[PDB]
């Protein structure tokens, strides 16, 4: 009877963060109408339940189309980054279809990310209350948002330097990317919602509500479980702990000179390992051999599996067989490697990873491979890591804490989402009463 509309940004890891706050939010009796672009829902459909499929309703947001800029296109998944300001732009343009859809469905609550300033805009005018969902963690957002408050004061509560290489990466036009970035979170109704939990980041949260003056809501993590055969079949082969998965994403394509340091690193731990090699929807002229150096696959034989364009990764993450995640550290990843004991090699490559990777690094659950001064990765920081946390074991006191992590995670239920349905329940009282 109480009824919510969630709009996730057209990103599959927020998609699937999303989906996950969604399931929980059906068990505690209310109904869900999940807003995206056909192609991501498409993409996220086989991962509801169908037992879910009475409770949480798909609704399909129109995005502008032509030829150049077709709807299997309307998704940040496989996006070839030169897209990216288009995609921006048409998801603006979609406004005017939410504000119909909410007109119709008139949900009494609106859960928006934080990429859409629009949204909370839309309710407003509808009275409909509005929360913003963080779908990322907050360590980033509190480093991003300290120098604001104190240009000459280092980040308090923690020790960690962003390299140069991010340092360094329109000054007006950055300046009003964050403004609408916060502006989601400020918009918030009386709260903001963040997939996080407090034994990794509490003091951040407690720091980024003071920043903010708004109350920080951890429901997290949110952690969904679920080509396999053959992976399987293959991880059945290898030894207990033996294997790394390696995975940059679904937005992220590394460069030829990126994956040269990182198969060179690979070849000389002479670990177990599988990897997802992507190209951008659309590059039919591209492949796996060309995008990896001379001979790596045949050098590597039975130790090295590249999977073509997406791979299981959280039964690949399960398998007793994997003992290493080499990740872009994207939060989803991140979250699941820690649920499921998986120590983390950290290779960020840009926006919220460098400092995900860094707050791996904190937490003692796993490592992170450092870029060199002139801000490349290299291979052999990818080789000694591997070759400490997997093939050697010699960093035991990081597989120790990973196990830890996995055990304070597991042992969590249904009471991390209490926080967030007395919230809501109180909101929608108060509304109620002024409407
Ligand atoms: O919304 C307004 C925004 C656009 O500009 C705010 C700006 C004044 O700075 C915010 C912060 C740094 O406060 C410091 C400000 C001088 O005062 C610091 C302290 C004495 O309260
Ligand atoms: O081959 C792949 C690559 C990624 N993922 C899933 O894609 C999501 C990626 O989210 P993340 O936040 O880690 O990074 P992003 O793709 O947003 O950069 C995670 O749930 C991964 O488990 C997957 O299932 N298979």
């Amino acid at each position: 009877t109480t009824t919510i509309l969630m709009l996730p940004w057209l990103g599959y890891g927020h998609l699937s963060a999303f989906l996950e706050l969604a399931k929980s939010l059906s068990r505690r009796n209310f109904h869900i109408y999940f807003c995206s672009t056909s192609v991501n829902l498409d993409a996220i459909k086989p991962k509801l339940p169908s037992s879910f499929s009475d409770s949480i309703q798909f609704v399909e947001l129109h995005l502008p189309s032509s030829p150049e800029f077709p709807p299997h296109l309307h998704t940040t998944n496989g996006l070839p980054p030169t897209l990216m300001p288009a995609l921006h732009q048409a998801f603006s343009m979609a406004a005017q279809h939410f504000e119909s859809i909410l007109q119709t469905l008139a949900p009494h609550l609106l859960i928006y990310d934080s990429l859409q300033p629009w949204a909370p805009r839309v309710a407003s005018s509808l009275k409909i209350p509005a929360i913003n969902f963080n779908t990322t963690g907050v360590f980033w957002i509190s480093q991003s948002l300290h120098p604001i408050h104190y240009p000459h004061s280092k980040f308090p509560f923690s020790e960690f330097v962003l390299h140069n290489h991010w340092k360094a990466m329109s000054t007006e036009r950055t300046r009003k990317r964050g403004e609408a970035f916060l502006y989601c979170l400020h918009a918030s109704c009386s709260v903001i919602l963040i997939n996080s939990f407090r034994e990794l980041e509490g003091k951040y949260m407690d720091y980024l509500s003071v920043l903010l003056n708004k109350k920080v809501v951890p429901v997290g993590p949110l952690v969904y479980e679920p080509g396999y055969s053959s992976i399987k079949n293959w991880l059945d082969k290898k030894e207990p702990s033996s294997t790394v998965f390696v995975s940059f994403g679904s937005e992220y394509f590394p460069s030829k000179e990126e994956m040269e340091e990182i198969a060179h690193g690979l070849e000389a731990s002479e670990v177990n390992f599988i990897w997802v090699v992507r190209f951008p929807q659309g590059d039919n002229t591209s492949g796996i051999e060309d995008a990896l150096p001379k001979g790596f696959l045949e050098r590597a034989g039975e130790r090295g599996m590249v999977v073509k364009g997406w791979a299981p990764q959280a039964k690949i993450l399960k398998h007793w067989s994997t003992g290493g995640f080499v990740s872009h550290c994207g939060w989803n990843s991140v979250m699941e490697s820690m649920m499921f004991g998986v120590p983390i090699i950290g290779v960020p490559m840009h926006v919220d990873q460098p400092f995900n990777a860094g707050l791996v690094e904190e937490a003692g659950v796993g490592v992170e491979a450092k870029r060199d001064p002139d801000g490349k990765i290299q291979r052999d920081e990818v080789a000694k890591l591997i070759k400490e946390v997997v093939v050697e074991k010699t960093r035991e006191d990081v597989r120790k804490k990973a196990r830890e992590m996995s055990e304070i995670l597991r042992s969590k239920g249904e009471e991390k989402f209490d926080e967030m349905v007395a919230e809501i329940s109180l909101l929608l009282k108060i509304e109620h009463h002024h409407h």
